[PDB]
């Protein structure tokens, strides 16, 4: 039970006069606005968005800025975490919405955590998967954590504008069957990214579908990564000094809603035991594992996501 | 406070395959349908819309099919009542509604009541701004309730297609100002509208602004029919055969859902007493009266629609 893209509610909200979000809405119930990653698009959802309205929830799936239907603007500033933020905010003003439960994956993690801890009463719970939140360290560049963690050399990788968007839009079929697989499918070493040319270099030409994915499903994000391409999308990348000056200034704050932390055993860049120290800054926190599950957990695991998420929503 | 349409969330529906529907969005809790009438937008709700939701709903303002961004399909048959409910129906679907306050305002009225005779599993309550309910009548033809009463005459000039359009057309700004008038303010022959050739031909070439109205307000109108023009909109009174024929079906079931009818004094076409043995068919009906009040009753006493909807919305 997944989602048709011309049978759903799509919503289109302006957060500033360059800037429109577009949104998919199904369900009535308490708001749930999902948020995902990269680089993905709200479709990402499908098999989330029918269960928590069937659940009773009013679901909102978002294609975050730079994304799909959304506006792509080409500044690198106009995606820290900061301004992402604060436009969160306007489109739940502009939608009348006192609260949104949040939940986000990989960069939409990233996001649900900073929506708790600079806007918590406009959120109701936080919900993150794969993403841990990780208190800002004030003395440690964000530069610095890098060069200290082999496996996000691809980070680097995706700074210098026009490197990481001409390889990944070369071939837009290529792209997505080549990220979109199960932990054991996978051909991506992120070792050695940097040094060794770029991303797929050597990585197969005509890969094979993964068995979490469709051809029709590849195709959609192929039509969706046409209209804008990879550079607002990678840009949410190339903001870890302003994202890091912002996260200083929360430095002492507790988050105090409801917190959910949902962890991926197979994500080998997202991994689990990187949130190990969560409840120390959230001692009510509460967390789903699930087995067998790489980076793209929704499309893993839906069934394990689904009945994760709908538990903690129903409870807190 | 009223609206601004940038500042409101915009959603789009597609209920058959080149049938789309728009609709404005704010308020979180229980949703309420908003149906305008003739020739009017979502924009006639702008009024109640953030009012509803302050009051604790989810309101859903619609441009029903032929007006503004909805589609606008040519054909007669398309705006005949039955095919408008099933379309509003496969919109709760695609939304994920499986129930929906109703409210409705002249066509608008009418569509609502047909919603909760033959959908009344979708339709949480049903309220209705001066259009009231008459069963339909097996053993007379529409053509002969116009015949007996001569104010619904115009209703006989809108009939042929092309004819009312080209006046309607002609000049935007001047049919708005003609229309869009308080009660003492009118400046419209009813009676005689197929003798004198014109709807308009006896008025103002340059009427003034209604005290009800800016000039902001009337552009706004202006900019939304010239997308599609009068023919979909003038399509809604073509189908009184049809719509009479599947009235009938209803063999005098009763509609047995909370209901409110508002009535309006100074509505010289859908006069008060023409609702008057409405509880004979709907028991349990509440009902809602304001003064001085003429046909376009949410610009001319928003304030009184305002409290007599959300007392009726809290309670029923």
């Amino acid at each position: 039970t997944s989602c048709n893209p011309s049978d759903m509610s799509h919503g289109y909200v302006t957060v500033k006069p360059r800037v429109r979000l577009h949104f998919v809405e199904l369900g009535s119930g308490p708001a749930v606005c999902l948020c995902h990653g990269f680089p993905e698009s709200w479709y990402s959802w499908r098999y989330q968005i029918p269960a928590l309205a069937q659940a009773g929830y009013r679901v909102l799936a978002m294609d975050m800025k730079g994304y799909g239907e959304s506006s792509a603007p080409p500044e690198i500033e106009e995606y820290c975490m900061e301004v992402l933020c604060k436009e969160m905010v306007t489109f739940l003003d502009k939608l009348g919405l006192s609260q949104a439960v949040f939940i986000g994956h990989d960069w939409g993690g990233m996001l649900v955590w900073y929506m708790a801890l600079f806007y918590p009463e406009r959120v109701r719970a936080v919900a993150s998967l794969n993403t841990p939140f990780i208190p800002a360290n004030p003395n440690m560049s964000p530069l610095e954590s890098i060069k200290a963690n082999p496996v996000f050399d691809y980070q680097l990788y995706f700074q210098e504008p026009g490197v990481a968007e001409a390889e990944l839009e070369q071939n837009l079929s290529r792209t997505f069957k080549s990220l979109f697989r199960a932990s054991d499918e996978s051909v991506l070493s992120m070792h050695k990214v940097c040094e060794a040319g770029g991303l797929f270099v050597n990585s197969p030409e005509e890969p094979s579908l993964s068995r979490m994915v469709t051809e029709e499903e590849i195709q959609f994000y192929v039509q969706q990564f046409k209209k804008s391409g990879f550079r607002g999308p990678l840009n949410w990348y190339r903001n870890m000094e302003r994202n890091w000056k912002w996260a200083c200034k929360s430095l002492g704050r507790k988050i105090l809603i409801p917190a959910l932390m949902v962890t991926a055993e197979k994500d080998f860049v997202l991994v689990p035991q990187m949130s190990q120290h969560m409840e120390d800054w959230i001692p009510h926190l509460k967390r789903g594992h699930i087995e067998d599950c790489g980076h793209w957990t929704q499309m893993d695991k839906p069934t394990e996501v689904n009945q994760i998420l709908i538990k903690w929503l129903d409870s807190d």
